[PDB]
């Protein structure tokens, strides 16, 4: 965990005056927010406490103090002990985290984490990206990300968040359907769109993909599906039948290959997320 955690937001200083009231009540931070406190002058105090608000321990902190990360959804509040106190908070996540944490992007597939411990920063595609999710995550991991969208209004903040963070980020307008890709790409990913693709352009996108990966390249595809015993809940474009992204790959080295159930973040309502099945495959070019 050394370099694991990555600050998300940082505070200004806070006073004894001007600590906010709701740090100084129970209460604790989300799954997979980390808090430091740093003591800059004065002393803090910090109590640990159970869901009930029992106080389990008690601590002092000074400018001298090494205080360790506050743990997510740890139970507890702080206050000053002394007046002239000046302290900051800053939040940290994992990197996989980050653009969720701080832009509300929606939450990456572990699977492209996943297959990122694999595959070392290359050169990537990100074959419709969307908010570019999967490419903001990769340019900061050391990527040489391309991210291409028919949307304008995600493109645009793909191109707003990746000069706030500093990321060289190649984005396009296209048609995914034109089955148009130039270059050679060492990593192709596609896990957010495909469910809108035209059926009849499908073997041609692909076939293009294939092409257009270097050999010991990998793709990466998350797409729904629509079987016999699971129906697609919704009528997208297109989906995947039972074998089919395995077939189109059938000559590539697989990774990972499943056709597990999974969920969309889109609910019904009741008020849950929505079921079927997704084909998720990583594979290598031979």
């Amino acid at each position: 965990m050394k370099n694991e955690l990555i600050c998300y937001k940082q505070m200004p200083v806070w006073t004894k005056d001007n600590l906010p009231q709701m740090f100084q009540e129970k209460h604790n931070t989300k799954v997979g927010t980390w808090g430091k406190l740093t003591v800059l002058k004065g002393k803090l105090k910090f109590y640990e406490l159970t869901e009930n608000g029992d106080v389990i321990a008690e601590h002092i902190f000074t400018p001298e103090s090494h205080i360790p990360f506050v743990e997510p959804q740890a139970w507890h509040r702080v206050e000053a002990l002394s007046d002239d106190l000046e302290c900051t908070l800053g939040f940290y996540c994992k990197k996989e985290d980050y653009f969720s944490k701080k832009y509300n992007t929606t939450a990456i597939h572990g699977d492209v984490v996943d297959a990122a411990k694999i595959i070392s920063p290359c050169k990537v595609l990100d074959l419709g990206c969307g908010q570019g999710r999967n490419s903001l995550y990769l340019s900061l991991l050391g990527y040489d990300v391309t991210s291409w969208d028919h949307n304008e209004n995600s493109i645009a903040f793909l191109n707003e968040t990746k000069e706030k963070e500093n990321l060289n980020i190649s984005t396009a307008l296209y048609d995914i359907n034109a089955a148009n890709i130039q270059e050679n790409y060492d990593f192709i990913v596609s896990t957010v769109v495909f469910m809108f693709l035209n059926r009849e352009r499908v073997p041609s996108i692909i076939k293009n993909m294939k092409e257009h990966t270097n050999v010991g390249g990998y793709n990466l595809i998350v797409a729904a599906m629509s079987t016999d015993d699971v129906p697609c809940p919704l009528p997208f474009s297109f989906t995947f039948a039972e074998n089919e992204l395995k077939e189109y790959y059938k000559d590539w080295e697989f990774l990972e290959y499943n056709e597990n159930m999974g969920e969309l973040h889109k609910t019904d309502e009741n008020g849950n997320r929505i079921k079927m099945k997704f084909a998720t495959m990583l594979a290598r070019k031979k």
